[PDB]
This record gives C-alpha cells, sequence and structure tokens, in this order.
C-alpha cells in the first residue's frame, strides 16, 4: 500500500482512499491524496467518475487550504486539475465544488512549487473555455497572478515558472463569445510588455501568442495593444530566429494592421515593412501566407503606405508571389495588388506593372474559383482606369495582348458562369474591340 517513496498507490481501491483520506493522521491524509492523483493521472482511461461519485472533491478543495502540509496542497491541486482535464463535465464538478477561489488563495504560498501548482490549475481551468476563463476572472485571479511578477527584476523568478504563468495569462487572454473582459486586458497588457522585453524563447513566444488574441478584435482592442508602444517590441521579434516566435509575433503584426490607417502607421513606423523580405521568401509557406495577407491590408490603407511598400522594394517579392507561391499565398497576393490597384496612384500603379505584374495576374485567370476571378478582373479594370488617366489604355492593351492575357479573358466568355461572363464581356467590349 506504500511504495518506496512512502506514497499512496495505484493499487488503493477508493474505499481506502475515501477511508485515509477521513483519517485524523495528517501522513494518512497526504497518502489517500497521492494515491488518488495517480490514479488519476493516467493518460488513458482514468477512473475519474469513480472518485467523483465518491464525492471527494469538496474534501480534496478543502486540503487546497491545508498550509500545514504544503504536500497534501500539491498532490490535491494536482487530483483536482487532473479531473478537470477530463469532460466538460468533469470540469463543471470541479469548479462546483469550489476549486477555483481556493486556487486563487493557494498562489499566495511563499513556497514557489506550490504557487506554480495553482499558476497552472488556473492556467488549466481558463482554457477550458470562456465560460470557465471568466470564472476565473470573476473569482478575481488576475490581481494575485499579476502580483507574482511585479519583483525588480523577472530573471530573479526560475525560467520553468515564468514559461507557466505566461502560458496561464495568455489563457486569460484567449477565445471569443465573448472576449476576454476589457478591464481585464487593461489591467493585464502592462505585464505582458514586460515579458516581451524577456528573453527566453517560451517566454516570448506564450506573450506573442497572447497579444495576437488580444489583437484579434475589434479596433478598440487593437487600440489598447498599440497604445501601450509594444509595437516596436513586436517588430524585432518579426526579426527572431525561433519560428514558435516569430509566427505569433507576425499574426499580431497582421491583426494590428486590419485596423484603422493610424493603427497601421504604427507598424510602418516601427520598421516592419523592412523584415518582408525574409517573410516573404521564407520556406514555411504559413508564414508567406500570413506575410502576404498582411501586406494586402498595408497595401489597402493609405497612399503614403502603399509608398512605403514600394520604398522598401517589396513590390518585386509580391510579384514573385502572385507568380509561383502555393494557391493560398497567390490568393492573398491578388488582394495586395487589387488593394494596391484600387487606392494607389497612377504612378504607383505604373511602377506596379513596370514591376511585371501583368503577366502573373493574367496567368491566375485559369483558376477554377469564381471569387478570385472576379477579383483580379476589379484589379485589371482599375489598372485600366490608370492607364486612361495618361490616355494609354491601348498600350496596356497591347501588353495584356502580348503575354496571353487576352486568350485568359477570352476563355472566360462561358455564359455557364453568368457573374464571369459578364465581367470578361464589359472589360472586352471597352478595351479589346
Amino acid at each position: 500500500m506504500l511504495d518506496a517513496l512512502n506514497q499512496g498507490t495505484v493499487n488503493w481501491s477508493v474505499d481506502d482512499i475515501v477511508k485515509g483520506i477521513n483519517s485524523s493522521n495528517v501522513e494518512n491524509q497526504l497518502q489517500a491524496t497521492q494515491a488518488a492523483r495517480k490514479l488519476l493521472s493516467r493518460e488513458k482511461q482514468p477512473p475519474i467518475d469513480n472518485i467523483i461519485r465518491a464525492g471527494l472533491i469538496p474534501k480534496f478543495v478543502s486540503f487546497l487550504g491545508r498550509t500545514d502540509c504544503s504536500p497534501i496542497q500539491f498532490e490535491s491541486a494536482w487530483a483536482l486539475t487532473n479531473i478537470a482535464s477530463g469532460t466538460s463535465e468533469q470540469t463543471k464538478a470541479v469548479v462546483d465544488g469550489g476549486a477555483i477561489p481556493a486556487f486563487i488563495s493557494l498562489l499566495a504560498s511563499p513556497h514557489a512549487h506550490i504557487s506554480e501548482q495553482a499558476v497552472w490549475a488556473l492556467g488549466n481551468i481558463a482554457g477550458d473555455g470562456s465560460v470557465f476563463r471568466d470564472l476565473v476572472i470573476k473569482y478575481g485571479a488576475v490581481d494575485p497572478l499579476l502580483a507574482l511578477l511585479a519583483v525588480p527584476d523577472m530573471s530573479s523568478l526560475a525560467c520553468g515558472y515564468l514559461r507557466n504563468l505566461t502560458w496561464t495569462l495568455s489563457n486569460l487572454c484567449r477565445n471569443k463569445n465573448p472576449a476576454p473582459p476589457i478591464d481585464a486586458v487593461e489591467q493585464i497588457l502592462p505585464t505582458l510588455v514586460r515579458l516581451l522585453h524577456h528573453d527566453d524563447p517560451e517566454v516570448l513566444a506564450d506573450t506573442c501568442w497572447a497579444i495576437s488574441y488580444l489583437t484579434d478584435g475589434p479596433n478598440e482592442r487593437i487600440g489598447m495593444v498599440v497604445k501601450t508602444g509594444v509595437v516596436p517590441q513586436l517588430v524585432k521579434l518579426l526579426g527572431a530566429s525561433e519560428l514558435p516566435i516569430v509566427t505569433p509575433a507576425l499574426r499580431a503584426i497582421g491583426n494590428i494592421v486590419t485596423g484603422t490607417d493610424e493603427q497601421t502607421q504604427v507598424v510602418i513606423d516601427a520598421g516592419a515593412l523592412a523584415v518582408f523580405p525574409s517573410l516573404l521568401t521564407n520556406p514555411k509557406t504559413n508564414i508567406q501566407k500570413e506575410a502576404t495577407w498582411t501586406m494586402s491590408n498595408i497595401t489597402a490603407g493609405r497612399q503614403d503606405q502603399i509608398q512605403q511598400v514600394v520604398n522598401h522594394g517589396l513590390v518585386p517579392f509580391l510579384v514573385s508571389v502572385l507568380s509561383k507561391a502555393d494557391f493560398k499565398t497567390q490568393k492573398e497576393a491578388v488582394w495586395a495588388v487589387t488593394n494596391y490597384t484600387s487606392g494607389g496612384t497612377v504612378e504607383q500603379i505604373v511602377y506596379l506593372v513596370h514591376c511585371g505584374i501583368i503577366e502573373p495576374l493574367m496567368n491566375l485567370l485559369t483558376a477554377k474559383d469564381t471569387k478570385i476571378i472576379l477579383v483580379i478582373l476589379d484589379a485589371i479594370s482599375n489598372i485600366f482606369q490608370a492607364a486612361e488617366k495618361l490616355g494609354e489604355t491601348e498600350k496596356l492593351s497591347i501588353m495584356i495582348e502580348e503575354c496571353g492575357g487576352l486568350d485568359k479573358i477570352e476563355a472566360l466568355q462561358n455564359h455557364e458562369n453568368e457573374s464571369v461572363y459578364r465581367a470578361s464581356l464589359s472589360l472586352i467590349e471597352k478595351y479589346f474591340s
């Protein structure tokens, strides 16, 4: 019944656990609790419902408060968490048994490894959905969670512990319907901001993820993030060599430029455009895709913003990706071109055409995707409008003819797709007759 660690074992019955856990002997209570966490920590087929049916949750929860015996606090935190990591109903049973406030009080243990358990517990529950997340917040988890990081140097804290607390904060930032209560976000941001200057790769990755969640919302949310001055540091991390940093850094920058024109300018002012050559030629196609998407949202902005895209020499990269990247990225490149031609100046559209946008664009008119064809034709239209202003519609017509583009446009003349038939007929009637 005891192993060579003097702990309870997986060989204890529920009968045994119930007896031990109800004893006045503290060592017996601890062994019963160890036997329970060992049973419940089996990855596969843990007998969670048997422990719940033995009415044991309220007892495990009161053990969380047993300062006289930190190992009992640890072992019961562990068991409860394992229970909570099960079905939604199993989690709901842990919560209904009062575990959240008890975990929150446990953050005050002067034992790092105990307060660490509480952080871990609350992270698990918070991430079990928006509803639990809000319960964790409503019960007051935020203040004590942050107080653990209110120290002079974060580096006084062990890497493991910091990783664990950062992970838990990012779950308080995660999910929608509904999104995190705004005042909790206000409270948390300044700490995330300090975390982005820490130099542990996993801490940085977790914090970038949290920021990406906060920036996935209405502009009010984007603004809050932007107003902290993190954007520059986010841009620095875009440059990081670690893909697990670059990926959420990129998502966050991508989200921010879906915001207002001023919000996008903060991104440009921080020097993001300079990182785009390495992103747009990054072997990971997901990065190319996210990067091109971001670029599509910058070329949807103002003319002096489009001008910075040009000034950083990014247009040939865009041509390159429109030509010879995987299709999902090519779709973002179509958007980037359509946006750029929708808002750019005449001179900017002349430059885009001199970079050789036309052939790659025309080639995509064989795509079997109606949305994409209609957008490409929209882009074609915008380029023609600029040629009108120079009285050069005809020289563009000729550029389109020679790279096989008039053929691809003629090929859309099929009534089976009435939408595509009309778009393409009009274009043919106006500039190819």
